[PDB]
């Protein structure tokens, strides 16, 4: 061998190490993207169903006055 | 046997493929603020729903009686 | 030009930013799921005032 062959293979494999280590980070932030993905329509559906109970209770507001 | 240069540009796009996961953690958190301004919009119309309801229950109270 | 040193220090560098990183995304995941935790309570109370609406409106149809 020689001191520096050593050095430089022991930096590929602690590169290699790393990169394990960021593609399991990877894995988590694409998993923090689907959730968030699906936060963004949960919260339009949310905003669906109050605008749809709030109609509902204009009627019933309207209605009461009128009886 | 890796050579120096090989190790160079394996580093190099490591670099890369990080940098590009350190950009979409920016639109993460942009996001994450934006929903939570959001939640708490949808908090405040239920809030406002809900004393409209009682309201009505109580006018029904009233006429009822 | 590239020395073994160069590069030795440029993976650390790489290394001390990727951690950083990688706390960033553990205290988002932490804050996701506080924040569905939020968003569920929310879908729960609308569901709550929907039977509470059915209810007001069937007592008003029997006057």
């Amino acid at each position: 061998e020689a001191e520096a062959e050593v050095t430089l293979r022991e930096l590929q494999e602690a590169l290699e190490e790393e990169v394990l280590t960021r593609q399991s980070l990877s894995r988590e932030m694409e998993a923090i993207r689907t959730d968030n993905q699906n936060f963004a329509s949960q919260l339009r559906e949310a905003e669906a169903r109050n605008r749809d109970l709030e109609a509902h209770v204009r009627q019933l507001q309207e209605r009461m006055e009128l009886l």
